[PDB]
């Protein structure tokens, strides 16, 4: 599923991401835009053989099981395919574990490079929340 900007913002807010660990909604929407272009089905392979999955590009190296990343962990305790669902619940719940691990949203390369330090409230502007 390819979310609209405001549609995703509302789904994220409903799932408890607004101000989660102090990150305003616009941060999450911005991250998703540059990680996946709002597409729940996005996949990308990394050099080390791990794969990033779904709207927040969660890495199989640490967070989910895809059966093809030897010596990896499954800290979210889910199959990586669950992160590709039209229902964002699994991605959000895993993102909550990631962002609490000490490094905040810096875990998301695109967020660090393209959202951090910008006017992220522009990403929810106009939306009915
Ligand atoms: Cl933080
Ligand atoms: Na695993």
């Amino acid at each position: 599923k390819v979310f609209g900007r405001c549609e995703l913002a509302a789904a994220m807010k409903r799932h408890g991401l607004d101000n989660y660990r102090g990150y305003s909604l616009g941060n999450w929407v911005c991250a998703a835009k540059f990680e996946s272009n709002f597409n729940t089905q996005a996949t990308n392979r990394n050099t080390d053989g791990s794969t990033d999955y779904g709207i927040l590009q969660i890495n199989s190296r640490w967070w989910c099981n895809d059966g093809r990343t030897p010596g990896s962990r499954n800290l979210c305790n889910i199959p990586c395919s669950a992160l590709l669902s039209s229902d964002i619940t699994a991605s959000v719940n895993c993102a909550k574990k990631i962002v609490s691990d000490g490094n905040g949203m810096n875990a998301w390369v695109a967020w660090r490079n393209r959202c951090k330090g910008t006017d992220v409230q522009a990403w929810i502007r106009g939306c009915r929340l």
